[PDB]
């Protein structure tokens, strides 16, 4: 029914637009009109702001998401997004405190609700618009279905539309009114015995364990001998190769300097950054974050460490030799699978890198935006 849903200015579960639309829903908004006044929640709970440069704020935060946050369609999995993560996830040039919006229920003075935004660019067809990226909107498990998560929407879209602000990008595993674009994932295994302890991956007689660790082993050599970590230096290059690249796309980010060095800068386990250069130029760029799951009722097992394909650009290689450069970094880094979305040039890699089809997808959505869907080719961005 969407009950919730069709209050909001998206589509409708019917509706489709000609390639040429590309506007707000609503338009004409004024910041002077926007309610001063929190949304009322339940009784017994309050709002509470999240510091997410203090260490014991964010790990409340981290709490709240690591027992709480989502788990895979069949529950083998919880992601378990780390500390030092949502630190760099929330902290990206001109973020808001006031944009990192806790729940706490009084009695026990416990975090028990978050959402989360930050400001971004993003360019829909042809079009930059300030927006802010939704992230981490999280209930605790014991108080699910309860209508908490429309307060916690219509909340942190009262607080950035405070901003002048008035069109958001979000992605969800869930379907909901509308998606612009749709992408699966994909899994290329790394360590395969784990996978296959897990229950994750499957054998049979013409796979058998010693023939699947063979299948997916890697050549330690990198294609693009001189693969390394980006450094300091490398921002105004990896500014210049990114963003030429990603003005192809339907739906991208429009990163300034200032961005590049926050979302690319190495920081170990959270962001890998590697760069080819050849004469004080840029011409190579692998990126891939780190995200773990934790893997839930395994004996053996506590942790899946993922590697998240993140943004990938070649021009002395094939793409084909780049991404099997960004499979061997990761495995450099002990990574057990490497993760991959259907968006970009990514999907002509997956058959020969030995990718398998994950078992769902990605919807990418706007807020208060109109515009024809299209094919996860022609997406250019990856949310975290
Ligand atoms: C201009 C600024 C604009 C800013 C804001 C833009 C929009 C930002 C939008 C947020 C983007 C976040 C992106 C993001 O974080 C990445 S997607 C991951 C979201 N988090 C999880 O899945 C965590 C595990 N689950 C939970 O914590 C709860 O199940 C949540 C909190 C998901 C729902 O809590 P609950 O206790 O299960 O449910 P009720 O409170 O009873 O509420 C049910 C209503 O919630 C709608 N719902 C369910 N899942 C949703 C989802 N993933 N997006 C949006 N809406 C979602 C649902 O369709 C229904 O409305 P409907 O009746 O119309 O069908
Ligand atoms: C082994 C392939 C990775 C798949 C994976 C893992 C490890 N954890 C998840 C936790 C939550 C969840 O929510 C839908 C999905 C997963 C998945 S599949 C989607 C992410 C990817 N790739
Ligand atoms: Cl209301
Ligand atoms: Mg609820």
């Amino acid at each position: 029914d969407y009950k919730f849903w069709y209050t909001q200015p998206v589509p409708k579960i019917n509706d489709e637009f000609n390639e040429s639309v590309n506007e707000p829903f609503i338009s004409d908004n004024k910041v002077e009109d926007v309610r001063k006044d929190e949304y009322k929640l339940p009784p017994g709970y309050s709002w509470y702001v999240c510091d997410v440069k203090d260490e014991k704020d964010r790990s409340e935060i981290y709490t709240l998401l690591t027992d709480n946050y989502v788990e895979d369609d069949d529950n083998i999995f919880r992601f378990n997004y780390s500390a030092e993560f949502l630190l760099w996830a929330l902290t990206s040039p001109n973020y808001l405190k006031t944009w990192h919006i806790g729940v706490k229920y009084d009695a026990s003075n416990k975090l028990i609700g978050f959402i989360s935004a930050i400001p971004t660019d993003i360019c829909i067809h042809k079009r930059t618009i300030k927006m802010a990226e939704v992230n981490f909107l999280c209930v605790h498990k014991t108080l699910r279905s309860k209508r908490l998560a429309p307060v916690l929407i219509k909340e942190i879209t009262r607080r950035i539309n405070l901003e002048n602000i008035w069109q958001a990008i979000y992605t969800a595993g869930v379907y909901l009114p509308k998606p612009v674009s749709d992408a699966r994932y994909y899994h290329r295994s790394i360590n395969v015995k784990k996978l296959i302890e897990i229950g994750f991956s499957s054998l049979n007689s013409r796979l058998t364990m010693s023939r699947a660790i063979k299948l997916y082993r890697v050549e330690d050599t990198l294609n693009i001998k001189n693969m390394r970590l980006m450094k300091k230096k490398d921002v105004e290059g990896v500014h210049k190769l990114l963003g030429s690249y990603l003005e192809q796309f339907n739906l991208y980010a429009v990163f300034t300097k200032e961005e590049i060095a926050h979302w690319f800068l190495p920081i170990e386990n959270v962001i890998y950054t590697y760069v080819n250069e050849e004469n004080g130029k840029i011409k190579d760029m692998i990126s891939f974050y780190s995200l773990p799951s934790q893997i839930l009722g395994n004996d053996k097992y506590s942790t899946l460490n993922a590697a998240y394909s993140f943004y990938n650009v070649t021009t002395t290689a094939t793409f084909k030799q780049l991404m099997q450069d960004a499979i061997l970094l990761a495995k450099r880094n002990n990574f057990d699978v490497f993760n991959a979305l259907e968006v970009m040039q990514n999907k002509s890699v997956f058959e020969d890198l030995k990718f398998g089809e994950g078992d769902g997808s990605l919807k990418y959505y706007l807020y208060n935006w109109k515009c024809a869907s299209f094919a996860p080719a022609h997406v250019g961005i990856v949310l975290l």
